[PDB]
DNA sequence: CGGAATGTAGGC
DNA sequence: GCCTACATTCCG
C-alpha cells in the first residue's frame, strides 16, 4: 500500500513491542533482517506472522498499518555480526553508525 | 560471593544484552521471571544458559558477577499478564508502576 | 556438566 | 511437504 513513516513504524513500541534490525554476510553481500517481539516476548520476522498475532489477540492501537520488515528504516536497535579470529561476534551499533550500515544494504 | 549492584546489572545493557522482568499469575500467586537476550538475539531464561554462553563467547566487559535473575532488580523493561473479558494482554510497565510491581512479589 | 537425542515451529 | 535451527530432555 502506502511506505510507512518513521512515527508509524515507532507506534508499537510505546504498546510493548521492540523492533531490532540485524545485518550480517551472506552469498555474495551484507544484508539485514528484521524482527519485532510482541509484548509476550515472541519473536516474530515474517509479516504475515504479525498478521496471524494480531488476530489472535484484541485489536486496539496497535494494526498492521505500523509494521514494516524493512531493515533500511532506521527504528529499533541495530546490531551486526562480525567475524573475527575469535568467532563470529554480534555488537550493537551506535546511532552514528547505523546510516553507514543502511546505505551498505541498499541495493 | 557477594550481592550485585544496581549499576553492574546494568553494565550489560551497555554492550548489547537485554533484561526483562515479566510478572504472570501463577499456581498460586503472582511470580516475576527474569530473560536475557545475548547480543545474538538467543533468549535466556536459566544463569547456568548465562554461563555456558559467556565460556563459548569472546569473554569482553561482561562476566558473570554482572548477571542476576531477580524479578525484585529494577533493571531492563518490566511486562505484566493483565487478564481482562477481552483476553489476555501483556502490557509494559512504566517506570512508575515498576516499584509497585516489585513490592508485590515480594514476601 | 557438556554434549547427544529428541521434539517442535516456522522457513522454504 | 521436508529442512533447519532452536528448545527441551536425556545421558554417564
Amino acid at each position: 500500500r502506502r511506505i510507512a513513516t518513521p512515527e508509524e513504524v515507532r507506534l508499537p513500541l510505546q504498546h510493548g513491542w521492540r523492533r531490532e534490525v540485524r545485518i550480517k554476510k551472506g552469498s555474495h553481500r551484507w544484508q539485514g533482517e528484521t524482527w519485532y517481539y510482541g509484548p509476550c516476548g515472541k519473536r516474530m520476522k515474517q509479516f504475515p506472522e504479525v498478521i496471524k498475532y494480531l488476530s489472535r489477540n484484541v485489536v486496539h492501537s496497535v494494526r498492521r498499518e505500523h509494521f514494516s520488515f524493512s531493515p533500511r528504516m532506521p527504528v529499533g536497535d541495530f546490531f551486526e555480526e562480525r567475524d573475527t579470529p575469535e568467532g563470529l561476534q554480534w555488537v550493537q551499533l551506535s546511532a552514528e553508525e547505523i546510516p553507514s550500515r543502511i546505505q551498505a544494504i541498499t541495493g
